[PDB]
């Protein structure tokens, strides 16, 4: 809508770059936390127009950060990633604020993607005409 941004949570610092550059490539803006509790300054701070949380990052989650995010905005627009098929904290961090869950596993265009379908800003789809 209005800076429309997207916050990634990784420690290994590549992953951020992924879809930093990835979101970014499409057109978005993005920006990136080792921990959770850094895009979670940045959600009060910045306030985001999506956030990511790889509860796979390397130590630790941002689940009670999505937590406090949405404690600060109820739903911003969150993703947490997990191990694809391990989820194990990702009931609590769906219902905060989480608008849904990906994988660390992801697909990059996957990624771009999913977002754009959720939040929207450039890139489209198409889901109005039914047709592609």
């Amino acid at each position: 809508m209005m800076n429309e941004k997207i916050l990634i949570v990784d420690d290994q610092y590549g992953i951020r770059i992924l879809l930093n550059e990835v979101f970014n490539k499409e057109g978005y803006q993005t920006f990136q936390a080792a921990n959770g509790l850094q895009a979670l300054d940045i959600v009060t701070k910045e306030r985001p127009d999506l956030v990511l949380l790889d509860m796979k990052i390397p130590g630790m989650d941002g689940i009670e950060i999505a937590k406090r995010m949405k404690v600060i905005d109820e739903n911003i627009r969150v993703i947490i990633m997990t191990a694809y098929g391990e989820l194990d904290m990702i009931q609590e961090s769906k219902e905060l604020g989480a608008l849904t869950h990906f994988a660390k596993p992801f697909d990059i265009d996957e990624i771009r993607d999913a977002v754009k379908k959720y939040l929207p800003l450039k890139s489209n789809l198409e889901h109005h005409h039914h047709h592609h």
